[PDB]
């Protein structure tokens, strides 16, 4: 059985059961996104920190718009090591990605970073992780509204 872990679906605030240890980032929130505002010349990025535990493997669901490329990865902070798992396009529309975590460390961060360091916004929601593959992911979101 896959564990389906919802981190936020709308947003008006930082997801329950987290902190946000990123840098270089103002953070708002409107129309349930969290919306994050990287400061130019920082490659700033929202780290979200898991308060307890960790996940391991698995995929990352989240629906994102950003008007520059976006990196996103993860990080053991016991280890402090850090793993890439995408680099992602930018679109004016929110896109649904679902992303395979190859990392072979558990991780307590997910973070979305402002690549290029232009100072892009990016907007988040329904952030999800599946302790089961991309390909076998069945969207808990998607399915609450049908």
């Amino acid at each position: 059985r896959a564990t389906y872990t919802v981190i936020f679906k709308n947003a008006s605030g930082l997801p329950n059961g987290y902190d946000n240890w990123g840098w270089g980032c103002t953070l708002s929130y409107y129309g349930g996104a969290m919306i994050i505002n990287p400061q130019e010349g920082k490659a700033g990025a929202v780290s979200l920190k898991r308060n307890s535990g960790s996940f391991r493997g698995g995929s990352l669901r989240f629906d994102m718009k950003n008007e520059g490329k976006v990196k996103i990865l993860v990080e053991n902070s016991e280890a402090d090591e850090k793993f890439e798992v995408e680099t992602i396009s930018p679109s004016d529309e929110y896109v649904t990605y679902i992303l395979d975590v190859d990392f072979d460390l558990p991780f307590d961060r997910i973070d979305f970073q402002d690549a290029p360091g232009n100072g892009d916004r990016i907007w988040i929601k329904n952030l999800v992780h599946s302790t089961g593959s991309a390909d076998d992911f069945v969207d808990p979101i998607n399915l609450e509204h049908h």
